[PDB]
């Protein structure tokens, strides 16, 4: 059972200008999930500083980083609070509406896309390098999830029946054809250490076969 939502008019816009700018500095994708995963992990923490029991569906907060060149995906794993399905439908847990409309005024009074993060909308850097997006999660207080979208305006939610999580999310991009340099160990490693090297979690790279 697959509910399929349109996306808000200004989101469809976000997305359509992420798309199709010509902006070469891609990378930065990889530092706004990661901030992300970052932010999600305070947050798990912080309400298990009164209420330990937040944990049970899980003790290590952590980020993987899983690359796969046969399926052509880099997945980002985070072990923190995850999103409910009302989340996922409330453009992944942002306020994106507004987070937009800031965005595109910097982008003409100066700013570049590599700045998005600062506007609450760095999930959507994704579609520099994915043609399309897949977000599992799992919240404490609802049940697994799968969000996707490929653009063109719409996103698919539905219950996830794959391998269950315990608590958190991860975005799996299915990267662009051109865009596979992002599977490659070095690279990853480079721009982990560039843009990432002050994340208080541990970030795992994991190798392939
Ligand atoms: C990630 C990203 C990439 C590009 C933009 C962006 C902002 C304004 N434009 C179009 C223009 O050049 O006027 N494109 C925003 C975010």
């Amino acid at each position: 059972e697959v509910e399929t939502f349109a996306f808000q008019a200004e989101i469809a816009q976000l997305m359509s200008l992420i798309i199709n700018t010509f902006y070469s500095n891609k990378e930065i994708f990889l530092r706004e999930l990661i901030s992300n995963s970052s932010d999600a992990l305070d947050k798990i923490r912080y309400e298990s500083l009164t209420d330990p029991s937040k944990l049970d569906s899980g003790k290590e907060l952590h980020i993987n980083l899983i690359p796969n060149k046969q399926d052509r995906t880099l997945t980002i794993v985070d072990t923190g609070i995850g999103m409910t399905k009302a989340d996922l439908i409330n453009n992944l847990g942002t306020i994106a509406k507004s987070g937009t409309k800031a965005f595109m005024e910097a982008l003409q009074a100066g700013a570049d896309i590599s700045m998005i993060g600062q506007f609450g909308v760095g999930f959507y850097s994704a579609y520099l390098v994915a043609e399309k997006v897949t977000v599992i999660t799992k919240h404490n207080d609802d049940e697994q999830y799968a969000w996707e979208s490929s653009a063109g305006g719409s996103f698919t939610v539905r219950t996830d029946t794959g391998e269950p999580m315990g608590r958190g999310t991860k975005v799996i991009l299915h990267l662009k054809e051109d865009q596979t340099e992002y599977l490659e160990e070095r690279r990853i490693k480079e721009i982990v250490k560039k843009h990432s090297q002050f994340i208080g979690y541990p970030i795992t790279l994991f190798v392939e076969k």
